C-alpha cells in the first residue's frame, strides 16, 4: 500500500505508535563515510539543483512554483501564495546549509519542477513527561532519559511537485536525495508537518480561524452565513458587529519588538516553550531572526512594563490566492507564531493579537491547537477549521502525545 514509506524509518502504523515508550532512533547507526557522495540517480531529462537563496532569480523560481503548485484546501479554493521575502525569511535562518534546498529542473529549459527544503532547528524531542513518570516508578528513568538533551536536526517543509508532473513517484526522489544531503552532513533526524495522514503522526492538532473581515470571507466562501444567523431579518451586520474589535490594543505597555528585546523575549519564550514535550531552543540570532519584525512576513509585539518586557507575541502572514473569483485575488491570513504570557491571562494577550491584526489589514487569524491556544478559543471567538496537522518525525520512535504539548510552530 505504500511502496516509499515502507522502506523508510518511521513507524509503520497506530498501535506502533501506540506501543513506543521511550523516546529514540530507528535506523541502524550509520556513519557519514557510509553515505553514497553521489547525487541520487535521476532520469536523464532532469537534473538536480541547489537554488542560491542569495539570488532573486533562483528566489523567484521557487516562489513561481509554490504560486502555481503548492497547498490547496480540499475543496481547491485557495492555494498559498507565500511571498518571496517570506521564502527568504523561511529558507535561510542563522548557519543554514545551502545543499539541504534541494531542487529538480529540467535540462532544456531549466525550468523548475520539484523542490524540498531542509533548515536546521534544535529541537528538544526526549521522552514526553506521561511516559517518564511511569517509566520512574517502573525502575527505568535512566533509559527514559537517554535523549533528553536539544538535538540539532533538520525541519523539512515546502515538499513542491508541479502538478504536469503528480504521480510520477517524483517525491519519493526528492524526499531520499534531500535525505542523503542531510545525512552526510552528519544529521541522522527530521520534523516536519503535513496535512495529510502519511506513516505515521506522533501528534495531530485541529485547525482554527478567527474571522477579521466577515463581509470579504464570505464573498469568497471561506465562510459562509450561518444558519443560526438566517432567522435575524440582517444577516452580513449582526455578522460584522459579532466579530468587531477594538482599534487599539488594550495593553497599555504593548509595542513592537526592538533589537535591544532579543535577549528578554528568549529567557520568556525559552521559560514557556521548555514546559512542553517537544520544543524548539533558540539562540539569541534565531529570537532575532524569527521573531523581529519584518515587513510583511512577520510581525511581533512585546509588553515592557517598567523596562522589562514581560510577555509578547508573534505572526506572520501568508497570502492565498482565490481561486476563480471575480471581485478579490487574494485572502490575507495571519497565522499565530510563538508568544509567552507572564503578566496577563492568555486571552488578554491575544486579543491584542487579533486588534493588531485586523488594523493592518489581514482578514482572518489562523492556528494549530498547539501550545496553549486552546484556552483563548471560545473567549477570542474562533471556530475549528475542516482539517488537522500532522507533527510527523523521520527516524526516531516516539510516542503519541496530544498536540497541547507541542511547542514547534511550523511555517
Ligand atoms: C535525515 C533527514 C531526513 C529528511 C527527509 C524527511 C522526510 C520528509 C518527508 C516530506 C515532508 C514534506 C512536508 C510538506 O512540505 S507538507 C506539503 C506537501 N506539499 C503539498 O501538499 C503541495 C501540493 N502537492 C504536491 O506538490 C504533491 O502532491 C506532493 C509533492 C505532496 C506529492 O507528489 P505526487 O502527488 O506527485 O506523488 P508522488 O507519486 O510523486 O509520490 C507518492 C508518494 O508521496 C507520498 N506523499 C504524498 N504526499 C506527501 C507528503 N505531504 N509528505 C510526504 N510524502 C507524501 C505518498 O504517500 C506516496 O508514497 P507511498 O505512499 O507510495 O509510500
Ligand atoms: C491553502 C489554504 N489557504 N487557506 C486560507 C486555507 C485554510 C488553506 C488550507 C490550509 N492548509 N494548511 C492550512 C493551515 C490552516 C491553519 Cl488554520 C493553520 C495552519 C495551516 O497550515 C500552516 C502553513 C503551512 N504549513 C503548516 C502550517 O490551511
Ligand atoms: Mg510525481
Amino acid at each position: 500500500a505504500h511502496a516509499f514509506w515502507s522502506t523508510q524509518p518511521v513507524p509503520q502504523t497506530e498501535d506502533e505508535t501506540e506501543k513506543i515508550v521511550f523516546a529514540g532512533p530507528m535506523d541502524e547507526p550509520k556513519t557519514v563515510a557510509d553515505i553514497p557522495e553521489e547525487p541520487y540517480p535521476i532520469a536523464s531529462t532532469f537534473e538536480w539543483w541547489t537554488p542560491n537563496m542569495e539570488a532573486a532569480d533562483d528566489i523567484h523560481a521557487i516562489y513561481e512554483l509554490l504560486r502555481d503548485n503548492y497547498v490547496e484546501d480540499d475543496d481547491s479554493m485557495f492555494r498559498f501564495n507565500y511571498s518571496e521575502e517570506f521564502l527568504q525569511w523561511a529558507l535561510c535562518p542563522p548557519n543554514y546549509i545551502p545543499d539541504w534546498h534541494v531542487a529538480v529542473r529540467r535540462k532544456a529549459d531549466k525550468k523548475l519542477l520539484a523542490f524540498i527544503a531542509g533548515v536546521p532547528v534544535t529541537l528538544r524531542m526526549g521522552t514526553p513527561k506521561y511516559m517518564k513518570v511511569k517509566a520512574q516508578e517502573k525502575g527505568e528513568g535512566e533509559e527514559a532519559a537517554k535523549y533528553d538533551e536539544p538535538r540539532h536536526i533538520c525541519e523539512i517543509n515546502f515538499l513542491c511537485v508541479h502538478k504536469q508532473l503528480r504521480e510520477k513517484r517524483l517525491a519519493p526522489i526528492l524526499i531520499k536525495e534531500a535525505t542523503r544531503r542531510v545525512n552526510r552532513t552528519n544529521v541522522w533526524q527530521a520534523v516536519y508537518t503535513a496535512g495529510v495522514l502519511l506513516p505515521t503522526p506522533y501528534a495531530s492538532g485541529q485547525y482554527f480561524h478567527r474571522s477579521l473581515n466577515p463581509e470579504k470571507l464570505v464573498e469568497i466562501r471561506f465562510s459562509g452565513i450561518p444558519a443560526q444567523y438566517q432567522k435575524f431579518q440582517n444577516p452580513m451586520a449582526m455578522l460584522k458587529r459579532n466579530y468587531q474589535l477594538p482599534s487599539a490594543p488594550k495593553n497599555s505597555g504593548l509595542r513592537e519588538m526592538k533589537p535591544s528585546d532579543v535577549p528578554q523575549v528568549r529567557r520568556i519564550l525559552m521559560n514557556y516553550l521548555d514546559s512542553f514535550d517537544v520544543g524548539p531552543v533558540f539562540s539569541d540570532a534565531e529570537i532575532s531572526h524569527y521573531l523581529l519584525p519584518r515587513d510583511g512576513v512577520v510581525f511581533t509585539y512585546v509588553v515592557e512594563n517598567d523596562k522589562k518586557v514581560t510577555d509578547f507575541f508573534s505572526f506572520y502572514r501568508i497570502p492565498s490566492t482565490v481561486i476563480g473569483n471575480s471581485n478579490y485575488n487574494l485572502l490575507n491570513a495571519a497565522y499565530v507564531h510563538y508568544y509567552a504570557a507572564t503578566s496577563i491571562p492568555l486571552h488578554q494577550l491575544i486579543l491584542d493579537l487579533l486588534i493588531v491584526a485586523h488594523s493592518r489589514g489581514f482578514d482572518v487569524c489562523n492556528m494549530v491547537e498547539i501550545l496553549d491556544n486552546r484556552s483563548f478559543v471560545e473567549q477570542l471567538k474562533f471556530g475549528a477549521g475542516d482539517g488537522h496537522l500532522r507533527y510527523y518525525f523521520y527516524n526516531w520512535a516516539y510516542p503519541k502525545i496530544k498536540p497541547s504539548q507541542v511547542a514547534l510552530v511550523m511555517l
